[PDB]
C-alpha cells in the first residue's frame, strides 16, 4: 500500500516539524529563563526539550520506515512553523506560556493524525497516540505552574 | 550582575563572547536539526553505521550549542536561537529527500566546514579578551575536528 | 479462566499464535543468518543481525504470553514451529547482500500475519490487538534497517 | 493556557479512569496485607510476587491519576474516599499462599471489570485515556496469570 | 512460628500497629497530593511528596515486617487503615502551601504515635524499639524538607 | 596461503554441530515449557526455564561461533534442527513436574552429545574441547536445579 | 578504659563465632538441600549466609576498633560451635528446621549482648541490635515456609 | 626541589593558594547556607547549594594538587583557610534570597583571584592557567544558576 | 520547635553543634593531610585520608540537618568553626606517619564529644542520641583504620 | 547418575573435596588475618585479605556444587572441615608478614590437592578436571599478589 | 615468588614468552591500524580494531602474569619487544582491506605460538596450558572478524 | 586550509605519541616485574600510570589525523624513537618507580616543546598537549611521592 505510507506521511510529518521546532525554541527558553522559579523550570524545559527530540524521532522513522522521506531541514522546519518564545531574557512565567502555545499546536496536529488515521494505519496511529500521551503530561507539568 | 570578576565590569567581555559564540550556537543548533535529517533519510550499503555516526554528530553538536548558549548567558547576555533567527542565519547542503550516504557525509561535512571557520575565527577573536570563552571554543573545535574525520575517513576511497 | 468470554481467548490463539511461530523462527533462521554472514558489511550486519535476533524472542514471549494469560495454551515445539514455517536462509556461508534479502522475506510474511491480526482482533479484543500493534512496530523498523542497505 | 483544553475527553477521563485509579490504589495497600501475612510452602515465591503486583499497581494507579489530571480535572483517592469505593477478600491476619491469591485474584477480577469499562467508554471519545487503560490491562492480565497459575494444580 | 515472647510480641504489636496504620495513609494521601498539587512550586513540591511516598511505604514494610516476624499478624486493609486514620489532604486541586500544611499534619500526628513506640518499647525491646527511631527520623527530616517552605 | 590443517577443523566442526542443534533446540523447546508450565511451583519454574533458556542461547552460539571460527559454516536453519532434534516437552499445558522431566529428558540427549565431543576432541583440537568442556559444565549445573526439585 | 572493650569481646565474640559458624553450616545447606522448593530454599539460604558473613564482620571489627583481638580460627570456631545441619542430602523442610536452630541459639546471645552491653556501651550494643533486626528477619523468612 | 622551575612552581603556588582556600571555606560556608536555608523556594535552593559545594570541593582539591604535583606545599588547614578568607553567609536561618546574594558574593571574590591566575599565569606556565580557566568556567556557571533566580 | 518539648531541640543542639564543628573541621585539615602527605605508603593513605574526609562531611551533613530539623539553626561558618576547632595536622610536607597521628589526634577531640552527645541524649532524645551513636560507630572504626599503621 | 557413570560422580567426590573443605577454611582464616592485620601495610594488606577471601568462597562453592551437580553429598559442616584442616593463622594480633606467611602456607596445602585433584581426575572426568584448573589459576594469583610482598 | 618445581615455571616462561611479546606488539601495532584506516568502512574497522587492541592488552597481562605467578621474569620492553616480533601494519594511511590482511598476518603469528604453547604444556602444566587455550579461543574468533571481510 | 600548520603540530606531537606508547608497554613490564614491600599498592598504581598513557596515545595520535596526517607507531619506529630505564627482571617498587619516572620526566620535555611551540601555530592542538602535560605532572608526583620519605 502506497496509501497507507501516504497517509503516514501526511499526519506525521507535522508532528515532525513541530516536535523538532520545539526542541530548538525549547533550548532557547531553557537558556533565557529568569526568576524565582529558575533552576526548576530550567530542568523541566531540558526534560521537555529531551522528550521533543524523541518524538520527533519516532514520528520520523516511522515515515521512512514506510518507504517515504522526510524533508526536516532547518529552512523547511522553519517555514511549516512559528513560535511566541521570545528573543531574550524572560520571567519564568512568560516562557512557561510561550512553551504551552507550542504545544497546543502540537497538540492539534497530533490529535488531526490520531483521528485521520484511524481508518488507515493503527500502526501510525499508535505513534501519534503514544507522542500525545507524552505531550499532554509536559503540557500539565509546565502548566500547573500558573494554575495559581 | 556581568559574570567576570576583578576589574568592572564588564561590558567590553561580555559582548565579545556574543558576538563570536553566538554563529557557534546557531550552526551547531542546525547542524543538530539537519544531522537529524541525514540520519532519518540516509540510504545504501553503508546504512547502519552512518545513520549511527550521524546520531552521535548530532548528540554531539545539541552539547556544544549548549555550552555555547549557556557561557553568552553567564557572561550576562541573551541569545537568540529561535527557529526563525537560525534559520535565517544558516543553511545546509543536506538534501531534501533521501540520499545515498556518501552524499550525506558530504553534505554534513560542508555545514561542519562552515562551523570551523567560526570556532577559528572565535579562538583567533578571544585570544585577547577572554581565554575562559577562548576554551570553550577550543574544546568545541577540537570535538568538531575529530568528528569531521570520522566522516571525512569513509570517503578516501 | 472464568465467565470471562471463551471467543476472546479463541480470537488471541487465533491471531497471535502465527505470530509467536514466525517470531521464534526468526531467532532461529536469525541466529544462522548471523554466524553464516560474509563480505565487506560483516561486522555491522553481523550486529544487527543479533538485534533482529533478540526483538523477534521478545516478540514472541509478548505474544506467547498474551495467549497463555488468556487462559489458552500454545504449541510452539521446534517440530510445530517446523511444519508452520519455512525460511529462505541459506545453509551455508552466503554474502550480507544475500542474507538480508532471506531475512526481509521473512519479515514480509510475519507483517502479512501481524496485519491479519490486527484487522482479525479490532473488533473482538483491544488489548491483544495492541500486542500485535506494538510487535508490529518494532518489525517494521528492524525490516527498515535491513533494507535501507539495499536502497542503492 | 486554558488548563482544561477540552473538558469533554477530560470528563470521559475521570468518568472511565477514576474507578481505575481507586481499584489500583487499593490493590498497592491490600496487596502489601497480604505480602505481610502471607504463610505456608511457596512463602518466599509467592511474597516476592505480591510485592511484584504492588509495585505495578501503584505504577498503574500514578499513570491512570496522572492522565485525569493532565486533561484538567482533580481526582479525590484520599483514604476515606477510596475505602468507600472498593472493598477486598484478603483476610485480617495470616493466610496460606492459596487463599491469598484467591483474595487477590478475586481484586484483580473486579479491576478487569472497571479496565474493560474504560477500554470501551473511551473508544469513541478518547483514544489517548483509551491507551493508558490498554496499557494498564495488559499488565494486571499478566499478573493474574502469574498468580492464578500456582492453582492450576 | 514458634518462640516467641508474646510479650515481646505483643509490645510490638501494640505500638508499631498504629505506625503501619498511618505510614501507609501517607503513601494514599501523599499521592492524594502528589497528584492535585498547584502553583508556582508545582514541580519541586510534586517530587518532594513522591520522596516523602517513597519513604512512607518503606516504613509501613519495615514496621509491619518486625511485628509479623515477631509471630503476629497485623490488619492493615483498605477498610481496616480508613477506620484508625484521618487526612487534611484535600479533596480535589489545592495550591501547595495547602498541600504541604495537610502532609505536615497528617507527619505530626504519626510522630504522635512514633514517639509513643519510642517510649513504651524502651523497657521490652530494644530491637523493636530501634525501628522506630530510624523511622522517626527520617520522618523528621521530611517534616523539616516540607515545612521549610513555608517559614517564609 | 597460508597453513592450517582443514582436516582439524572439519573433525571439530563434525562434534559440535549436533551441540549446536541440541542447545538452539532447547531454546524453542525450553520457552514452550516456560509459557505452559502450571502448579504449585508456577513461579520459581518460569523463572529457571527462562534462565536455562538464555544459557542455551549462549551455548548453541559458543559452539556454532567455534565452528564458524574454525572456517566452516553451519546449517541451523529451523528445517534442520527440527530434522535433527526431538522432545519430551508436551503440546500445552503441563504441570511443572512433568516440564523439568521433559526438559532433563532433552539435557540428558545433549549431555551425550557433549561427552562425545570432550572425548573425541581430545585428539583432534583441545581449542575446541574446551569450549564443549565449559558448556557440560553449566549444562550439568542446570540438571541439577533442575532434578534437585524431585528429589522429592 | 579497658573496661568497654573487655565487655565488647566478652559479649561480641560469641555473636562472631556463631555468625560465622552459620556461613559454613549455611552452605552445607545450600549445596545438599533437596525437594519441591529447591530453587527458591537454596536461592534464600544464599541470602542468609551473605548477611550472615556480613553480621560476622560488622560484630568483629567492632572487637577489633576497640583494641582488643578475636580468635576466629576454624578450630575456635568448631570448639565453640554446634549445628544440627546434616551431614549429606536433606529435605528443604528438614534443612530449614536445623538452620532456624541454628538461629535460635544465636539470637539467644544477640539477646545476652544486648543486655550485657545496656549499661557500658551503647555503640557497641547498636553493633547487637542492628544485628539481631537482621537475624529476625531471615528467622520468619525460613520459618514462614513451615507455617503450614 | 624537587624541581623543575624553582619560578614556575612559585608562580603556581602565589597563584594558585588564593582559590584553594576561597574555594575550600566555599564548601564550608556553602553547607552552612545548605543547612540554614528556609522560604518557598527552599527544596530547589538546598539542592542547589549541595552542588555548588560539590563543585568548590572539587576545584579545591583539582588547584591544590596541581601546587604539590610541581613540588610545593599547601596550608589549607583550617586555621590558615580562617585568616585568609571571610562570608557574607548569614550566622542562622534565612530567606534563600538572602543566602544566594551571600554565596554569590562569596563566588565574586572568588572570581577577582581566578582571573588575577589566569592573566598572571599566562607568561609563566600555561599548564597550571589551564586549572583556573577549568575552575573558572565552572564558577561562573554556578554564579549565573544561583543569579538567575533573583533577576526577576 | 513543633507543638512541643523546648528541651530536645535545645539539648541536640547542645550535644551536637560540637561534633558538626569537629567533623566539618576534620573535612578541611583531612584534605590538607592528603595533599600533603609524603613517603612510603603514599598511595594508600592518600586514598584512604580521602575516604575519612568523605565521611566526616556525610556525619556533619547528618548532625547539622538533625538539629536543624528539630528547628534550631547552626552556625558552621568558617569563622565560627575556626574558633571552635584546633588541628595538629602541620602546615606542609610530612611523613605519612605523623599525618595518622595527627588526624588521630583530632579524630579523639571528636570522640570525646560524640560520648559526651550519647552520654547526654540518653535521657532526653533517642532518636538525637541514635545519630551520635551512628557517627561514632564509623569514626571508631575509621580510627582503627588509620592506627593499625602504626601498631608496626 | 544420568544412564551415565558412579565411578566419575565418586572421582571427583574424592578429589574435589579436600579442596572444598581447604577453600572453605581458607575463607574463616582469612577473615581472621584480615581483622587482625596490623603494622605499615595495613589498608593494602587488609583489603587484598578480603579479595582472597572472596575467592576462596567462590572457589569453594565451585567445587562443592561440581560434586553435588554429580549425585552426590558435601559433608562440609563446621566440624568435619574443622578435623579435615588446620591453619597456621595466629589467635590474635600479628604483623602483616607474618599473616602473608601464615596465608600463604594454607594456600600452599591447598595447590597440594589441587594439583592431586587434576592429575587424579585427568584420565577420569575433563569437566571436574576443569574446575580444578579454574581454581588453581586464580589461587596460583592470589599467592603471587600475597609473596610478591615479601620478595624484599 | 616461588615455586614448587622450577621445570613447571621454566615450561611456562618458555611457551607463555612469545605469547606476551606477540599479544603486547598487536596492542601497539593494532592501535596503529585504528588510527591509520580509511575508506568505506572506517567506522566499523576502525571499532573492530579498538576491541581487537583490547583483547590482545588482557591476553598479554593473562600470559605474563600466569609467568610471574609462577617465579620467573618477564622481559617485555620495548626494545625486547621489537627485536622479537614483526608487523605488516603499514606506515601511514591504509584501506581497511590491507589494515585487516595485516593484521590478520600478525594473529596468524601469534596463533602459531599460541598451539606451540598447548602443545608444548600438555605433559608439563595442565593450569598454564590452560592459559593458553583460553587465549586461542578468544584469538581465533578476533581472526574471523577480521577476515570474513574479505570473503567478499 | 594550511598543510603547514598541520605538519608543524604532528611534528610536536608524534614524540608524545611514540614516549605515551612507550609508557603503555614500559609500564606494563615494571606492572608484571616489581616486588617488595609495597608490592600491592605499586602494582595498582602502575596499571593506572599505563591506563593514562594509553588515552594520551590515542588523544594526540587523533589529533594528528584529525589533522589529516599519518602517524607511525609501529613497534618497530616506537622502539628506534625511545628509550626505557625500566629494568629488564625482577625488581623493588623504590627501583620501578625511579625508572618510569625517568620515563615520565623524558616525556615532559617534549609535552613542553609542544605546549610552547603550538602556541604560534595551533591553539587547539597546544590545548591537547596541555591536557596530556597536566594528567602527566599528576601521576609523577603519585609516583614519586613515595620516595620523598
Ligand atoms: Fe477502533
Ligand atoms: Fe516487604
Ligand atoms: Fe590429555
Ligand atoms: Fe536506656
Ligand atoms: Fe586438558
Ligand atoms: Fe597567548
Amino acid at each position: 500500500d502506497p496509501e497507507v505510507a501516504a497517509a503516514a506521511a501526511q499526519f506525521l510529518t507535522p508532528v515532525v516539524h513541530k516536535m523538532q521546532a520545539l526542541v530548538v525554541n525549547g533550548k532557547q527558553a531553557h537558556w533565557n529563563v529568569r526568576g524565582s522559579n529558575f533552576i526548576a523550570i530550567h530542568e523541566l524545559l531540558d526534560s521537555v526539550v529531551a522528550h521533543a527530540q524523541d518524538y520527533a524521532d519516532t514520528a520520523a522513522e516511522r515515515i521512512v520506515a514506510l518507504g517515504l522521506p522526510i524533508d526536516s531541514r532547518v529552512s523547511t522546519m522553519a517555514e511549516k512553523t512559528s513560535t511566541a518564545v521570545p528573543a531574550g531574557f524572560a520571567q519564568w512565567q512568560d516562557e512557561i506560556k510561550a512553551i504551552v502555545s507550542d504545544i497546543d499546536a502540537a497538540l492539534v496536529d497530533l490529535q488531526a493524525a490520531i483521528d485521520g488515521l484511524d481508518e488507515v494505519d493503527l500502526t501510525s496511529q499508535d505513534v501519534a497516540i503514544e507522542i500525545k500521551r507524552g505531550v499532554d503530561k509536559d503540557r500539565w507539568f509546565l502548566l500547573a505552574h500558573l494554575a495559581e
